[PDB]
DNA sequence: TTTTCAACATATATTAGTAATACTTTTTCTGAAGATAAAATGACTCCATGG
């Protein structure tokens, strides 16, 4: 009622439309970890707006750490700036919220 | 020393998306006495040659 539910995180997805080498991308990043022995994909994160999201080998991705949409597609595009700066063409396609997190009392 | 705190942390459950692997299942799919008989016993006889 007078108290509004809150947005914790929002999960989405984006397809880059091209497949890359997670090894090659793992070479230049500030936020990266890649161990297929542990998990087959690479860690991607940022300090602001404090988002992780995700990356795949096939060139798709999941979006996490987004408290709102102004941060999400913002960050979603930004994580592609390493690639289009370093890796392949990797456009921004198929952006849809996979889930939204919220909490209140 | 012991006790209460605390505190640190870490699972625990949801909902996702992957993607990939590994791992269990499931579902085919084959590799008591006196008749009755069976056979060994034996005699009979056809039929063999030879002096």
């Amino acid at each position: 009622s007078g108290i509004v539910p809150t947005l914790q995180n929002i999960v989405a997805t984006v397809t880059l439309g091209c497949r890359l080498d997670l090894k090659t991308v793992a070479l230049h990043a500030r936020n990266a970890e890649y161990n297929p022995k542990r998990f087959a994909a690479v860690i991607m994160r940022i300090r602001e707006p404090k988002t992780t999201a995700l990356i795949f080998a096939s060139g798709k991705m999941v979006v996490t750490g987004a408290k709102s949409e102004d941060d999400s597609k913002l960050a979603s595009r930004k994580y592609a700036r390493i690639i289009q700066k370093i890796g392949f063409a990797a456009k921004f396609t198929d952006f849809k919220i996979q889930n939204i997190v919220g909490s209140c009392d």
